[PDB]
């Protein structure tokens, strides 16, 4: 069989407490006989739909919530149905992060924010605001340090600065998000990344800094500022820095607004094990005891679980968490999230780089994640139709394994079935593998190959 019956495989980012979880895993099988083992392979994110979409996989997988509605629409996850006394006993908005399309989708865990993390003893009290980190960089420079290191390499830690006077992702509007309102290209995102790209121009940054740039800088005592999240804190405990952790620096004197992210935990939908799964998550570590085992091996930020939140809430860094994810805002956890994640990493690389201005590369993002967002939403809303009707399916898979958006053994498949509507049953699988992303560039071949379909189909559609 696909997936092995009779144990659980768990995946979850290298980022987080694995071997916390892996004791927590220790615990089941010493209760049940089902070992449980914990992974976490390089781009899990990415790996998970790439195998669930084949009927393999892990029966589990922990990642934020946005990424989960493009599992479920994509088939790979089963349905969550947790009794009112198990419902309960979370937090009523992370049960909201994990609901798509009026069902429960995953376990959410843990309530994730960034956050200033600043190092008090060379600055004692941080800047209220980002226009201020000029001048102390300055400052600083003089006596061998710099003002401010983090990430520039994941739009996820940019984001807070280019929402904070006005960019959006997708517009909330009339009880769901509008995903022909994209809102990379306004001159609220324009205005917070030509900040960061000033800031890069004037040598107070780098544009190569990394993750691991930044957490080094800081954590030797090198920079005063990073911006980070819970999961960082151990390190830093270790490095014997005095550090604290405090509300995000003012843009035009608004909150900075981070994108916040509920780790979250799903079951593939392929899984022979999931009642079993949903015992492990529910009873093992959805339970006060098994939160601590993993947040003592990297803090998770405010956990879903009430009972345990209660023993980190006096936490002054956790109470900053909650400060920050309360003046941004949680992710939207629909499948085009993916998309408009991949638009917006380009944009910020190319601008900081010098490779693209920032209206340029921000006016590239809009228009290449507003195409994508329509394209994925009418390739899943039209699948049965598509299978039934397209008849240039070769041509397009030809293609797909042409830019590498579909593997050799998908592309075999596709390559020896009979008809048509074998090839497009087949080509879904791979599409499904591909996400959002592969969704948008199968709708711009097929627009290519046939119009007159797309524009029956579309009409349809609206
Ligand atoms: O090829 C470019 C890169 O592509 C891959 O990264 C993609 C991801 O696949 C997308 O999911 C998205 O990533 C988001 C992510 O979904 C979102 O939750 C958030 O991630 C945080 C996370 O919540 C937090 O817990 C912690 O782990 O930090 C993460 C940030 O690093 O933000 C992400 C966006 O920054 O977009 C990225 C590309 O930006 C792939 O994994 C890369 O290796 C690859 O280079
Ligand atoms: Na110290």
């Amino acid at each position: 069989m696909k997936i092995e019956e009779g144990k659980l495989v768990i995946w979850i980012n290298g980022d987080k407490g694995y071997n916390g979880l892996a004791e927590v895993g220790k615990k089941f099988e010493k209760d049940t006989g089902i070992k449980v083992t914990v992974e976490h392979p390089d781009k899990l994110e990415e790996k998970f739909p790439q195998v669930a979409a084949t009927g393999d996989g892990p029966d589990i997988i922990f990642w934020a919530h946005d990424r989960f509605g493009g599992y479920a629409q994509s088939g790979l996850l089963a349905e969550i149905t947790p009794a009112a006394a198990f419902q309960d006993k979370l937090y009523p908005f992370t049960w909201d992060a994990v609901r798509y399309n009026g069902k429960l989708i995953a376990y959410p865990i843990a309530v994730e924010a960034l956050s200033l993390i600043y190092n008090k003893d060379l600055l004692p009290n941080p800047p209220k605001t980002w226009e201020e980190i000029p001048a102390l960089d300055k400052e600083l420079k003089a006596k061998g340090k710099s003002a401010l290191m983090f990430n520039l390499q994941e739009p996820y830690f940019t984001w807070p600065l280019i929402a904070a006077d006005g960019g959006y992702a997708f517009k909330y509007a009339a009880g769901k998000y509008d995903i022909k309102d994209v809102g990379v290209d306004n001159a609220g995102a324009k205005a917070g990344l030509t900040f960061l790209v000033d800031l890069i121009k004037n040598k107070h940054m780098n544009a190569d800094t990394d993750y691991s740039i930044a957490e080094a800088a800081f954590n030797k005592g090198e920079t005063a500022m990073t911006i980070n999240g819970p999961w960082a804190w151990s390190n830093i405990d270790t490095s014997a820095v005095n550090y604290g952790v405090t509300v995000l620096p003012t843009f035009k004197g608004q909150p900075s607004k981070p994108f916040v992210g509920v780790l979250s935990a799903g079951i593939n939908a392929a899984s022979p094990n999931k009642e079993l799964a949903k015992e492990f998550l529910e009873n093992y570590l959805l339970t006060d005891e098994g939160l601590e085992a993993v947040n003592k091996d990297k803090p998770l930020g405010a956990v879903a679980l009430k009972s345990y939140e209660e023993e980190l809430a006096k936490d002054p860094r956790i109470a900053a968490t909650m400060e920050n994810a309360q003046k941004g805002e949680i992710m939207p956890n629909i499948p085009q999230m993916s998309a408009f994640w991949y638009a917006v990493r380009t944009a910020v690389i190319n601008a900081a780089s010098g490779r693209q201005t920032v209206d340029a590369a921000l006016a590239a993002a809009q228009t290449n994640a507003a195409r994508a967002a329509a394209a994925s939403e009418f390739v899943d809303a039209l699948r049965g139709d598509l299978i039934q009707k397209v008849s240039s399916v070769m041509a397009i898979a030809d293609s797909l394994m042409s830019e590498r958006m579909i593997t050799d053994e998908l592309y075999s498949e596709v390559h020896y079935a009979d008809t048509n509507q074998r090839k497009m049953r087949l080509l879904f699988r791979a599409l499904d593998s591909g996400g959002a992303s592969v969704k948008a560039e199968f709708y711009r071949l097929l627009m290519e190959n046939e119009p007159r379909l797309v524009h029956e189909l579309e009409s349809r559609h609206s």
